């Protein structure tokens, strides 16, 4: 009668790594090229292959239960709807490790800046004008806006804006239209959110049992077996943050799991203080 | 010291290749410096801009740009969403391409009844052109519900989301794929050559007359062919019936065609008897 | 059936060129991605996109109108078949300009052939053992056979026979593998053949039509409209050869003419021997 | 002094999986693009780069040593020979855990299918006419066939057949053909076999070495060093929920190496039996 | 024994030489990476080598025809009169083709009025001879820094002051903090000769070839041209397209005039709009595939 | 004032180096076509350059630090000991990676040894090295100096043999020839300016090296777990000098111990098979990411 009904973006980067996390969560599929509704073999989930822009309005419409979309596409359809007094209401369930970009200001590279304030006055080309809107109250400059729906990076050279606010990674686009960031405004990662309201028990179930899975891929991603040799236990403790106390052994031999990547500067300073410092992987946990 | 004429083209799509050909072969020199959207014309007073189609009408209608190329489609459905909130709106067509075919088509599910619009009265439709699917609508005075997306339209039926859609269409290949028949054409479009309203400098008015003159001359040319047959002298009045052109033909006919010769036309002149029927090309023209 | 049936190879190089001509010939359709019957928009015709391979059998057991394919396929399967007294007859409508290629024998670089009567005895690699038999007892040499249905080209290095007979276009394959090019034995190209047995009338006036089309599509890529500049003039029209030259107004001067062929340079060359302002100028559509 | 012969399918996914488990066994490499004939740097090995279907086909006649090839193309060539007196004798090695694939019956999606019988005397176009014909006489129903070397699923809506036996996976080919898979006839995995005859003790040492390497990396795939904390009650239910070779080692602790991959819904029960700390280390290489 | 034509192995000069060749009716098909490659119809050989090495080869006699920047060849020349080498060849044709120029480019935030502030600046770039021959010309003193490539580094990495690069696109310029100021070269692939006596067979072929060629541009530029004029305006059209033949004349009333004639240019849309202003009309422009005067 | 290490901008050498620097926590993004590159989190900055030109660099102090081939480096050195340029540095490390080798090549149809050489004239990108093997054999030859497209000059007769770089035969077979005799076998190097550096930037390439080491040490160690007889055991020490003290844990009985330790090595499937021989059981080899 109803399947658990998930919104993931047809086609982009977003899209792959969305469907790689539910297929190593146990979630098996495959998709009938240019058919939209994809229905899971072994569980009861349909996905629906939408355009990232729209997956926000489902959601918030009860249409979907769940939805995968950018942080920064989410909050820019929020408040155009909150402007409208249209629901904008839904539960964030968990942050995702992947789809990270951010809307920053760029101006044109032969220009000085000082900060927001330079731009009292000024025109600002944007495609998330509601964000851009957040941020320049925030700050307390006033601007003009010039909506543009892409290829906002032509406005300053084309004389249609003194400046624009854009999605970055790069950099790439910004050089070839003469353009520098010079302000980050908003930092957005891919998440996972749940349509407002009750659900029945069993789709309830599912939602947790798939969550704590997600839960499990990312800790396994993120934690190390780590073993090593003595006697300055506590301070060593401190310097590889975990759950669990650390096993002390035979001959000290230090045996436990970081719950963080073990970073150089890490390894350094327990040599520092310690030998036969082994990180091994971690393939699969759930603690 | 001056403003430049300033031209929007879609960036990237079937549509960008189509117009940037044109303006070449109206001898307007330029070269795409990879991913700036700002070109400068070489030889000709001419600023190139590569915008979002989308964003093209809303140029020209606030006199940011001077000319621009885009579907009809997208250019109705604007003017029709400006109207709707008392924006600009005004803007004059200078000149209708042959590029750019399209048609927005109502699509059912197959397995489903249609002996016309009334059978829609009350449904649920999903579009990305809300405002040229309620024109149709209001024309065949039939009441529907909207459900707006930004794409993946083809997702709405199949996902309970919707009764039926009004999409873009020319295979069916996206219809058949997700359960849909086309029953209705709603909107056919071709690109248009639209001009910002206001006064123009007589220079950038007399470079616009140049350049449409061109564009006619580019478009006579593929149109037009040199055509020699031999025929019985008897069949001559026929066959001047047969090929519509402006010129009468020399004598042996030696003649232009100001239409393009089908197979069709070429079997009813051997029909008429005639024989060694040549087409030649005209690379360029101006009558 | 009462469309006409046409049966196309569905992905490789000879399918573009089939789809194209089709097309060229004003039949309008549209491939609906992995689906395999095509209906054209316009015309009482479907296309099926099956294998080549099966293309001659289909045509020979009359399930289909019309057929593009390797002659070298076609002829390869019809004596598969006489060698089992199946039915294998058919109709050549038309020779293709495209799907040209070669089976050839190739043997190891480091080798010495004066000649077919050299693989007397010899073990020969093929996919195409009929169309090597033909050959073989048309030069009366006895050798043994080693079939594979691909990767020929491995058989002699890897001690499975003394030579090979392969499709051959550029021969990169040949040089990797340690093998020359040394005999051509069939020179294929695609070919339109049609089904043996009676046709409705109308069926067979669309044939015809779309025949005539092809006919006139081939003369334009060949044909070229020549103008020139009084004596050996008879000399000339021998040179280009389907029509007299119409003679120039302008003694001095003159000649206006089709050619049936490409000038080539040394024809060019020919001409101003005997000639002057030599053009030619492109066809793009004619019918005779 | 002829080196081991293996024999492994050119181009397609079975080729990477049986290349890339070569590597893993220590056997070193390197193709040099379009050459078939591939010689081991590091072990008395050649491989020839042949099409699957000619694999059967080689082994049987001894030409090669050992071959990688589904159990399918396998089949139908064992049977498609044994009707030719053809020889047909092999031994089969090790079954691989890749390859996976099966024959289906396959009709047009509004049409009604109870069972085989359904299709007493239905004419039915596939690539695998033996295996179908296996199943058939299996299930003792009658039928025509109709061969073609591919673009099966054609068949149905070209009216050439009323139903097919294709390979299949997602169903992506069927539902845009119109058809529906209703019968699985026969399951495949790649397989590795070898010629039947006497082998040299060097090259029979070098097999069996191989064999147990293969073993190693399976098992390696499937099994995974475990550590969690659990309850001392409920340890019994534990082991019984990890099966493996060796006892558990157990401050709190279990250490041990599982002969499966823990799924996730394994796992869940662990937790449930109010288990914490549950890691999965992988294992490179091994050898019981 | 036969006629050795070099062309760079692979780059965009490759691909328009080995064109050319096959335009002029030279068959031949390239077996991936080998290098010596044997027409199928004519006695021509094609090595394919290194562009650099092209004026070498030319220079000492073991190729007979070569086509090569005009850039790397001057460069060559230079290099070798600097080392008394033997530097002769003889100059076929200029090609329509393998277009591009040397420039200087200095950092965006500096100050340059003309070539005089470069006088004592270190200047980077793989053509140190061509940058010697303009220095000398504008009688100013540099200091050098060869590099083989990635000279646009130099600047940024306190190498250098300037550069003198090949420049096409400007997007390694403005990535690197640098910006053209001077064209010092501007460069198009050419045919040369080896030098001494040829077989006179040997000769007639390069003859032929050459002629082709001439041919193949001829076509390129020339267009054959119908257009109507009053018959008063007609010997006025003749002189304001002197890339003409003698026009071919048809009358139609006797107003105006029929004209048929082969241009050997391609008319801009200017001329074509003078014409309508002389008040001819009709004016059609057919493509012409091969020619031969 | 902050470290300059020199790469190879384009080629299999270029994304190689690269990676091992982010191996190594040195985070950057290559911005296009842009050359100088600076870290984001370490007072280091990149150039890319063309190969050729890196020893150069190094030996001109203009960079500090430069990742090359051992080939381009022998030859440029010895063209500048010809011209009596500088051409000291100082050798960091030898990359497990950049592998390729100089060989000589003659025409498929006869070659006894090196002598059969003598008089004859061989085509190279490489002259100085093939001055140096030539006379490190004792014999004369003339040469042919080509950029490039060496492959060219026997076929063409402009040569009777060559000296290139070499992976596979395909363009010699094309050409008409057979490699007979390496010349030269190059890896990656890591090679330092001469000079002194300051504590600060001293301390910097000691880290960098560390942690290289580290990475390395990653790839080659192993974490193996096997049972053994514990009269074995000892035996077993010896079979692995690649290894540290084993950690033994009894098991149940007495008779079998299993025992846990680190390799310096892989493990060949050989020495397992050695392993299993003395009796041992459950060999397991697991990955580490990380070490020091
Ligand atoms: N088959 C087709 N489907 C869609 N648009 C078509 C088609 N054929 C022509 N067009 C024309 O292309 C125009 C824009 O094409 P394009 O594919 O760039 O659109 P888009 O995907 O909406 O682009 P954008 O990134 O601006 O949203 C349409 O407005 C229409 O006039
Ligand atoms: N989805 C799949 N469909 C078909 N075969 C598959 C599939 N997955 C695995 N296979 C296996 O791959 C084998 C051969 O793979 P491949 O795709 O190269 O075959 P093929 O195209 O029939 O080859 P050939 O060129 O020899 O005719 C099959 O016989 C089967 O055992
Ligand atoms: O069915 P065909 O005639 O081949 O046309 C293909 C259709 O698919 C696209 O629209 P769609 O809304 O499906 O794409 P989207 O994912 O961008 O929304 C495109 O605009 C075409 O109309
Ligand atoms: O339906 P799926 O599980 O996605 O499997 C893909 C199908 O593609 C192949 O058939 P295809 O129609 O391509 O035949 P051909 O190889 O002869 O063209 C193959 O036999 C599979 O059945
Ligand atoms: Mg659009
Ligand atoms: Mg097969």
């Amino acid at each position: 009668t109803q399947r658990l009904r998930i919104a993931i973006q047809k086609k982009g980067r977003l899209s792959q790594e969305c469907q790689e996390l539910l297929k190593k969560c146990g979630v098996k599929f495959n998709i009938m090229g240019e058919r939209l509704v994809v229905h899971s073999l072994n569980m009861p989930i349909d996905l629906l292959l939408v355009r990232d822009d729209d997956i926000p309005g489902l959601i918030m419409d009860g249409v979907v239960d769940l939805g995968f979309v950018g942080e920064n596409v989410l909050e820019e359809t929020r408040l155009d709807r909150l402007a409208l007094n249209q629901r904008n209401e839904f539960t964030t369930l968990r942050r995702m490790d992947f789809g990270g970009c951010r809307l920053s200001i760029a101006i044109e590279k032969d220009a000085e800046y000082r900060g927001p304030q330079d731009l009292n006055g000024k025109r600002i080309a944007t495609t998330y004008p509601q964000l851009l809107k957040a941020y320049m109250d925030r700050q307390g400059v006033d601007f003009s806006t010039c909506m543009l729906t892409g290829s906002v990076e032509v406005a300053p050279r084309a004389g249609l804006a003194d400046a624009i606010a854009d999605l970055v990674s790069t950099g790439a686009t910004l050089e070839a239209n003469g353009l520098k960031e010079v302000e980050v405004i908003f930092e957005s990662k891919a998440t996972l959110i749940q349509r407002p309201g009750a659900f029945a028990a069993d789709k309830a179930a599912l939602i947790d049992k798939l969550l704590t899975r997600m839960h499990g891929v990312q800790q396994a991603k993120e934690s190390k077996y780590i073993m090593l040799h003595v006697e300055k236990l506590a301070q060593i403790k401190t310097l590889l943050p975990g759950a669990e106390d650390p096993t002390v052994l035979p001959l000290v031999a230090v045996h436990m799991v970081s719950s963080e990547n073990l970073f150089w500067e890490t390894m350094e300073q327990l040599k520092a203080l310690a030998s036969s410092i082994l990180v091994l992987p971690i393939e699969k946990m759930m603690e």
